[PDB]
């Protein structure tokens, strides 16, 4: 096999984000529609479905006296909350019987499932699924029914694919389509959910200052609370709260929080979320959810009491808690109750009882832990803070809270005044005197949980860094990323095999709780499986499938990160605060799992014994948005945590060469921790920040540009590159230098882990503060005084750094940073008042001609509420520019009078280093005041860079469409007789023909400030138009044969053969076929669709020909609409809901652009047919013949042709195509033509060498409909195709028929030889009261009976009786069509199809009972035999399979009279001659009837 890459070629850029997903509220949308319900238990009830999401509920309409109601009612719940509290919001799909405002309704049943279960779906919805309604009152009660519904969760920027909303005619099994996730059994059993609540320790002051705590625990909408331990900082409850809910629970979390029992203003202290998935596994391999008895750590607001607490929401767990509040002993046990046992009390009510007490030894030995801190630097402090001195306080648990009051331990650095770095930032002058802290704490000795989780996160971090390396190597396009992913999977397999030896060495301890046995075995099983799952993915991954298998590796990473989270906390997280003369400012959080010390590296924490760069941020809501862009502090702390009996080597991670200054209590004790360090090893370093060019920056000015300049932060110094004016892609070309910086430590320690550089990009304004486009972080290429400035690592080439303005990306930044150590010879050891970046670091430039096809401008919006009059497009690239011609009037002709004009500009040699090209439209008035109208920047030019080459009379259009749709279904089946077809396309026509942008690319135009997440706007409020055109970027011109593709005209450029620019009148001919899965637009759950079409200035609607009460309509209409291209090009085909009173409501609309369809070489104006004909349903609809089609494409293609020998062959270019020679019309004679073979040539037009293209066939495109009222959701699927024909060719013919019926008359004359039933009273032989029963479609509507011929002794009867059967017919398929309801619960009319056979039966009439069956015959209307002249001529061959009796179709003969037999089974189960009948079959049309 191919080898593996085992080194890191990339990932020097740190992906630090100041605004993670936690805590940020983002607009969530849940949408729920109850379709129907079935089998609901009750007697003459009136069900109304009540759907609640959290704190509010919304009912349906009341249905009368049915156990199977139908609603189809849509509900929209919008909530602007955080994702974690959105996922914990519960849905409460219920059914209420007889709901009214006077008396409370009686609940039939209910069902519960939170939002996060719905969001865990592969496309975040459940489709047409049936919710079992259990009984929340009785656990012994049975199933109370099912409720079909759709539950969908869609967020901001999320788009949803909607499946087919099939009706109940396509019958569905309930038990195979339930509203459950995968793996849960349908008969979910009851289970007691105990939570055992023992004791809390370390509560803060809350009254002024005492605490009166209790615990309130929420689960699945239920709650229970414990007693109140008044005036106790360390309360003892010893109470357990028992729930009773369905297992496994679909609300997969628990809230456990402490609350003050204030008499007026009771409020939380801290909240822990028991994530119920982490403590359980399903199936017989899994185990029941259990936790504890072990402590848990809870976080909230600051412990210092504020009356108007701005962080009160953090006490309730709504964000990332900023300080340690309390620690609570917790437990959980799940026991399945056997509901069939009658002695157990059947209430589901939450109860509180006294728990079984446990000692404190069961949670672990109370060992004492040591945390050591060292503040090496404190830079980038906000200027608004440092008018007073700043301290830093480190607090873990209650330890470190010496200032508030709740070995003499020290927790605060000494106060000092900050020194000014620049206009935005301070820095503390620590220099060589680093302040330090040391704390002593007492925690349980559950280090094994954190050690196993450290091994898990070590494997996960190696895997994630490897996947980021593979992604970056694919993005950079390095050599063979397949080898790199194979090496990553090898390292993942080695890590998974490494866990099996490291997490199993200390199983004999008595502190080993119940959960960390089952969970430990669970992750042993998971990593044991992953140990060869990674090796199978190693054999499966190759070069062509690396992107697909990276998703499987991401699944592996997500599973590993699921495994690494430890639900049983032992040590709380360590908090680092900053206070300005004790007033709290900013905070940070380090997990104590990452600071724990152990002797082998994988179970060692990743942040232990090393200096980590840590950015403080404002607490809570202040850290989001505009208030917290500026960094509150950039620290680099040293932190160590572990046993005090493991304190032998906790200084060795620090930079070397420091004197250790200890306090007065440690004089003479060499093992005493230091109060401060004083460094003595001064090392000198110099940062040259080579920057070339930022790109795609945020727009922070009203003109839509910015004035960018970058502040560079390193240690304690700051410098700026110069301000460039009105550009979002600056070329600064400026190297900054920080000279004679003083680092501390030894040289080789910072080589492989260098310090950080913060690069904040600012928008210079006229006065006051500069605006902010974000920041990026960097790690430099550090060289020493002795190593050579040599290849491959030196000189540093530039790389892109991703800038983030908080959450959203806001540009890239081309830079290379280097730390050069000033050595023994001074600066002479370093190879080299604004300086440019030096050679070898800047990209080498070769000249490129940029040729722009200035086609036109569409949909231009107002500038200063005035319409665009004279637009001119300036295009800029790397400083050079070309100016287009002026549009003289945008209203009449929005196009330029000169096609191609070009300009020369040096560009980088490799295409990855290219700047974005800057198109820009301005309003060019007199006297040079060119205000901006729009601009588009974000593009890559490798898309545009040229590189040189090397009965049959009843057939209709619907028969064609159904033949094509079964061809499409069989093509789906193979991938997962004489009727010609067409290519049905199941998507938009754009996605199979690259939006018809083969030469006419479309660029979207923007103007203005880029909107904020709350106070800003979408990109639809920033679009000011669209520029249609093209680009062609190439080097010094190629040799003569390649240069002949441009050499005819410099005003044409390389766009030789582009069609002309003059406006042309054209007719649009829209055919609408049908629509599927429409959204309910009325209160009845359905709508009244009709077509509404807009194109430029013309609006045509068909509200007089609406379709009533249908969600799957068949339109069958054609629309000949006049348009003037290019002004009237924007078509929007829409469906509208007819309303009897008030106003019509929009159903949906789709955007379809017809300029790209007009001007493409794919010919989307008219699809070519698969076969030629001049008559019938397969008529050629295009006015100009296939010979004209290929002469058009031959002169437009610069290709010789056509050439004709005989009519059966056509030669175009170097290839010869064949086909049939003759054409038939309706009269029946033959005549030769060339159009068949010509059409065969366009069907194979891709075989042409130079301008080979995929011409579209005749087709049924299907566009998804979108609604501005509910964007991002697929409203429906509308089938249509568009034809276009210009007016200066000859006009098209009449539009084709695409628009979406008889009566049989039967006369029964006589009977003979019929079997007999009733014994004679006088003579004793049998007899029959013969009468005839007949129906065509069914006995529901077509049941008709004759008079009774009483007392027949041989079968002879005389009736002369008439039936009538009206019906609809499909002559192509021999199917009778009727319209009827599906069931009693339906509220629509549905079309069905049956075989076209008439049923005739003979019966015996009784005056005291039901009729008795005698015989029957089923007669096909196209194949029933001719009747015999007499009764005795009728034999067995008239009903059996013998061919001796001729067969007659009633649609050709129209009247057949004679005799027929009838058959029924006797006692020997064989069919015999049970009777005969004389009949007459007659046919009339619907017009004759
Ligand atoms: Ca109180
Ligand atoms: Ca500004
Ligand atoms: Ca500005
Ligand atoms: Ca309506
Ligand atoms: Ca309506
Ligand atoms: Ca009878
Ligand atoms: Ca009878």
């Amino acid at each position: 096999t191919a080898l593996t890459s085992n080194v890191s070629n990339k990932r020097s850029k740190p992906d630090i984000k100041m605004e993670p997903s936690a805590g940020r509220p983002m607009d969530y949308q849940v949408s729920i529609t109850v379709i129907e319900a079935r089998q609901l238990v009750g007697l003459n009830m009136d069900p109304v479905v009540c759907v609640e999401v959290g704190d509010d509920k919304k009912y349906t309409s009341m249905k009368e006296s049915t156990n199977c109601p139908y609603y189809n009612e849509y509900f929209v719940f919008d909530f602007h909350v955080s994702p974690d509290v959105m996922f914990d919001k519960i849905i409460k799909i219920s059914v209420i019987h007889s709901k009214n405002l006077l008396r409370s309704g009686t609940l039939v049943g209910s069902f519960k499932m939170d939002v996060g279960t719905v969001y865990s779906q592969p496309e975040h919805q459940f489709h047409h699924k049936w919710a079992i309604l259990s009984d929340p009152d009785d656990i012994s009660a049975g199933l109370k029914g099912y409720v079909k519904c759709d539950v969908a969760v869609v967020g901001k920027g999320d788009n949803i694919k909607t499946p087919h909303k099939a009706n109940e005619t396509d019958e569905d099994d309930i038990e195979g389509n339930l509203l459950l996730p995968e793996g849960v059994p349908p008969e979910r059993q009851w289970a007691r959910f105990y939570v055992k609540i023992y004791r809390a320790e370390g509560l803060p002051r809350m009254n002024t200052d005492l605490v009166d705590p209790y615990v309130q625990v929420f689960f699945a909408g239920q709650k229970g609370k414990t007693s109140v331990q008044k005036s106790s900082y360390e309360p003892l409850w010893n109470e357990q709260v028992v729930f009773t809910d369905l297992f496994p629970p679909l609300c997969k979390r628990m809230k456990v929080q402490i609350r003050d029992s204030d008499k007026v203003n009771d409020v939380a202290i801290g909240t822990h979320f028991i994530d119920l998935r982490k403590i359980s596994n399903d199936g017989d391999k899994g185990f029941l959810p259990t936790l504890g008895p072990a402590w848990v750590n809870m976080y909230g607001s600051t412990r210092n009491y504020t009356l108007l607490d701005e962080h009160q929401d953090l006490n309730e767990g709504l964000g990332e808690g900023v300080s340690f509040r309390a620690r609570l002993m917790l437990g959980l046990a799940v026991e399945i109750l056997d509901t069939s046992n009658p002695e157990l009390t059947s209430s589901t009510e939450v109860q509180v009882e006294q728990a079984t007490p446990v000692s404190e030894s069961c949670t672990g030995r109370m060992e004492e832990f040591f945390l050591f801190g060292a503040f090496l630097e404190a830079s980038m402090i906000d200027r608004k803070n440092g008018d007073k001195p700043i301290t830093f306080e480190v607090t873990i648990g209650n330890y470190g809270n010496e200032v508030d009051g709740m070995l003499a331990s020290v927790s605060s650095t000494p106060p000092m005044r900050p020194q000014i770095t620049d206009r935005n930032y301070f820095h503390l002058p620590y220099l060589e005197r680093k302040p330090c802290i040391y704390i002593k704490s007492w925690w349980p000795d559950q280090r094994r949980r954190l050690y196993n989780a450290n091994i898990m996160d070590h494997i996960a971090d190696k895997l994630e860094e490897g996947l980021n390396d593979v992604q970056e190597m694919i993005k950079t396009e390095k050599s063979y990323p397949e080898r790199r992913l194979r090496g990553v999977l090898e390292e993942l397999s080695c890590g998974c095999h490494r866990f099996l030896s490291l997490s199993d060495k200390d199983q004999g301890r008595s502190s080993r709780t119940r959960l960390d046995r089952e969970r430990l075995k669970s992750c042993m099983r998971e990593l044991e499986s992953m140990g060869q799952q990674a090796k199978s993915l190693r054999a499966q991954v190759k070069r062509h499938t690396v992107r697909d298998k990276l998703r499987s590796c991401q699944n592996f990473l997500q599973k590993l990160r699921f495994l690494a989270d430890e639900p049983q906390h032992s040590i709380p997280d360590v908090f680092i605060w900053m206070m300005s003369n004790n007033k709290r400012i900013a905070y940070a959080r380090v997990p104590s799992k990452d600071l724990l010390f152990s002797i082998v590296e994988e179970e060692l924490g990743k942040d232990c014994a090393k200096v980590k760069t840590l950015f403080l941020k404002l607490p809570g809501k202040r850290g989001f948005g505009s208030a917290g862009w500026t960094v509150q502090a950039k620290l680099e702390l040293y932190l160590w945590l572990g046993l005090s009996k493991q304190r032998k080597d906790f200084l060795c991670g620090l930079p070397c060469g420091f004197e250790e200054v200890k306090a007065a209590q440690g004089l003479g004790l060499h093992s005493f921790p230091p109060i401060s360090l004083v460094y003595t090893k001064k090392q000198a370093f110099q940062l040259r920040a080579h920057m070339y060019q930022a790109r795609s920056l945020f727009a922070a000015d009203s003109s839509g540009l910015s004035d960018p300049f970058a502040r560079v932060f390193f240690i304690n110094q700051s410098q700026c590159t110069e301000v460039l004016n009105e550009t979002l892609c600056p070329t600064w070309d400026q190297m900054l230098v920080f000279d004679n910086l003083e680092l501390y430590g030894e040289a080789h320690e910072l080589r492989d882990d260098p310090p950080i550089i913060v690069i904040e990009i600012y928008d210079q304004d006229s006065m006051g503060k500069a605006d902010f486009m974000g920041r990026t972080f960097a790690k430099p290429l550090v060289k020493m005084a002795d190593e050579a400035y040599c290849p491959p690592r030196f000189p540093p080439q530039l790389e892109y750094y991703q800038i983030y303005r908080g959450s959203a990306t806001a540009g890239d930044l081309l830079a290379a940073f280097e730390l050069l150590q000033i050595g023994p010879s001074g600066k002479a050891d370093l190879p080299p008042p604004i300086m440019p970046v030096p050679v070898g670091i800047r990209p080498v430039l070769s000249k490129y001609r940029v040729e722009v096809l200035f086609w036109g401008l569409r949909d231009l919006k107002r500038v200063n509420l005035a319409q665009v009059d004279r637009p001119r497009v300036d295009i800029e690239c790397a400083g050079k520019g070309v100016q287009s011609s002026l549009i003289h009037n945008y209203k009449k002709n929005p196009n330029f009078n000169t096609l191609v004009k070009w300009f020369e500009v040096d560009l980088p040699e490799n295409e990855l280093l290219h700047p974005p090209l800057n198109i820009r439209v301005v309003d060019c008035r007199a006297f040079g005041r060119y205000t901006l109208v729009g601009s588009h920047a974000v593009s890559s030019l490798r898309r545009f860079i040229y590189r040189p080459p090397d009965d049959e009379s009843m057939l209709d259009w619907w028969s064609k469409y159904f033949a094509s749709i079964d061809t499409m279904k069989e093509q789906l089946r193979q991938h997962e007789a004489k009727i010609d077809e067409l290519k049905v396309y199941p998507k938009e026509l754009e996605s199979e023909f690259d939006s018809f942008e083969d030469w006419l690319h479309t660029f979207n135009l923007l103007r203005g400030k880029t909107g904020d997440d709350e106070d800003g706007s979408t990109e639809e409020e920033r679009i000011v138009g669209r520029f249609k055109g093209s680009l062609c970027v190439y080097k010094v011109p190629l040799p003569e044969d390649v240069s002949r593709e441009a050499g005819y005209d410099p005003t044409y450029g390389m766009f030789q053969g582009i069609p002309s620019n003059d406006p042309i009148n054209v007719l649009v001919r829209i055919y609408v076929v049908r629509a599927t899965d429409l959204h309910p637009a009325d209160i009845n759950g359905k709508a009244d669709p009709y077509i509404a079409i807009k194109l430029g200035k013309t609006d045509i609607r068909d509200k007089e020909n609406y379709i009533s009460k249908q969600l799957n309509p068949v339109f069958g209409k054609s629309f000949d609409i006049e348009a003037s291209f290019p002004m009237e090009s924007m078509l929007t085909v829409a469906v509208y809901d007819w309303d009897l009173v008030g106003t019509d409501d929009l159903i949906g609309e789709t955007k379809i652009d017809l300029e790209n369809r007009f001007y493409s070489k794919h010919r989307a104006t008219c699809g070519i047919a698969q076969t030629y004909s001049i008559h019938g349903y397969n008529i050629w609809r295009d006015p100009m013949k296939p010979s004209q089609i290929l002469t058009r494409l031959c002169k437009e293609g610069k290709v010789d042709g056509p050439h004709f020998g005989p009519h059966g062959r056509v030669r175009v270019a170097n290839r010869v195509f064949t086909g049939p020679s003759e054409i038939e019309d309706e009269n029946g004679q033959r005549k030769p033509t060339d159009e068949h073979v010509a059409l065969s040539a366009l069907r194979h037009w891709e075989d042409i060498p130079r301008v080979g293209c995929r011409l579209v066939p005749e087709h049924v495109e299907t566009r998804p409909l979108l609604n501005p009222d509910k964007p991002g959701i697929e409203q429906g699927r509308l089938e249509l195709w568009v034809d276009m024909f210009p007016m200066d060719m000859p006009a098209p013919g009449t539009p084709l028929d695409i628009s979406p019926k008889y009566e049989l008359r039967v006369i029964v004359w006589n009977t003979d030889e019929v079997v007999l039933e009733d014994d004679d009273f006088f003579t004793g032989e049998k007899s029959s009261d013969i009468f005839v029963r007949g129906w065509l479609k069914g006995q529901q509507e077509d049941k008709q009976d004759t008079d009774v011929h009483y007392h027949s002794l041989t079968g002879e009867g005389n009736f002369n009786w008439r039936y009538l059967f009206p019906f609809d017919y499909l002559a192509a398929e021999e199917k009778i069509v009727m319209s009827k309801k599906e069931s009693m619960f339906s509220w629509d009319e549905t079309e069905y199809k049956i075989p076209a056979r008439l049923t005739l039966q003979i019966w015996d009439a009784d005056h005291f009972s039901a009729d008795d069956f005698l015989g029957a015959i089923e007669l096909d209307l196209n194949r029933f035999p001719r009747g015999a002249k007499t009764a005795k001529q009728c034999t067995m061959e008239m009903a059996t399979g013998e061919v001796d009796v001729p067969l007659v179709s009633i649609f050709k003969q129209k009247r057949v009279k004679g005799w027929w037999p009838l058959l029924a089974r006797n006692e020997n189960d064989e069919f015999e001659l049970t009777g005969k009948v004389e009949a007459e079959l007659h046919l009339l049309t619907a017009e004759e009837a």
